[PDB]
């Protein structure tokens, strides 16, 4: 610390935003902060648990970036402890999907269109997440567990990534439980992660082709129609995954791009981020005949 310093007097909690199987978030508010203003701060089932505490707070102070999710700073005066996280009106990823297409019949408010999201608003938000890897990746910092449900969404549609926290509760059907101790986001992993137990950069680039595909699909869970071990089985023996039907050919030249079995033969993030950018701020006229 080396880690910005909130006093608990200028935190006023008013309502829980949610609640993991160790910590809590709340709505609050937060005086003296800028240039008042609602943050979401994370209280903590203290357990020990006062060293992983101020091992994420000094890592999220050196993570900034226009897309990843911002860190005001903590607050240790006395218990529990805070972190004082920016508050993301539209919560996670994947509930913005899923409540945004197909249907979607009118069920778009201040920040998004009526029906399902256009091909326009799906490759902004697939832009921003690549955006967000690529500062990852120029770090050398490997996620390990890039889903939309990490990712956060704020006014105007701004996406960021982070990393929950709460996906490891209620989110259940995402991960595959081994040992008692951990569980793996098996539909996410490449091969070489589930056979050879390696994580890289390389690995989070093929988490965001799945990422890239969910965007696509509405928030739909990667080989719903599998088992736990059955996903597993598919991708060790290399099935891909289907593109219907919101994903243009030249979207989905993406994806594959980033499901290549050997980890080196596949694309950088800054490649496939360059490629979904122009997408993003391409022409209606383009964009109508993708
Ligand atoms: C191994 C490791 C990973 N990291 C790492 C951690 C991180 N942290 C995080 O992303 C993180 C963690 C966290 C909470 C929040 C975030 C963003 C948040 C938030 C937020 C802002 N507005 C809203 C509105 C509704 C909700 N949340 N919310 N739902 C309530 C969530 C729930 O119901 N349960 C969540 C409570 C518990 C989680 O606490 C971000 C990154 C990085 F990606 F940014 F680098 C890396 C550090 N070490």
């Amino acid at each position: 610390a080396c880690v910005h310093h909130i006093k608990r007097r200028d935190i006023v909690l008013k309502w829980e935003l949610g609640e993991g199987a160790f910590g809590k978030v709340f709505l609050a508010e937060c005086h003296n902060l800028l240039p008042k203003m609602l943050v979401a701060v994370k209280a903590l089932k203290e357990a020990s648990a006062r060293q992983d505490f101020q091992r994420e707070a000094e890592l999220l102070t050196m993570l900034q970036h226009q897309h990843i999710v911002r860190f005001f700073g903590v607050c240790t005066e006395g218990r529990p402890l805070l972190m004082v996280f920016e508050y993301m009106r539209h919560g996670d990823l994947n509930r913005f999907l899923r409540s945004h297409g197909p249907d979607a019949k009118l069920a778009g408010g201040e920040d998004v269109a009526p029906g399902p999201l256009g091909l326009g608003q799906l490759l902004a938000v697939a832009s921003q997440v690549a955006a967000g890897m690529v500062y990852l990746a120029g770090l050398h910092f490997v996620h390990r567990d890039l889903a939309t449900r990490n990712c956060l969404v704020g006014q105007g549609l701004v996406v960021k990534i982070g990393d929950f926290g709460m996906s490891r509760d209620i989110y259940s059907t995402d991960y595959y439980r081994v040992g008692g101790r951990t569980m793996l986001p098996i539909r996410w992993m490449p091969p070489e992660s589930i056979l050879y137990r390696k994580f890289t950069t390389e690995s989070d680039v093929w988490s965001f082709g799945v990422v890239l595909w969910e965007i696509f699909t509405y928030g739909k869970q990667p080989w719903y129609q599998l088992s736990n071990t059955e996903a597993i089985d598919c991708i060790t023996q290399g099935r891909e995954l289907e593109r219907p039907r919101a994903c243009p050919p030249e979207v989905y030249a993406i994806m594959r791009g980033c499901w290549q079995r050997e980890p080196q033969q596949r694309h950088s993030i800054k490649d496939v981020h360059a490629r979904l950018q122009a997408l993003a701020q391409a022409p209606p006229v383009y964009l109508d005949v993708l």
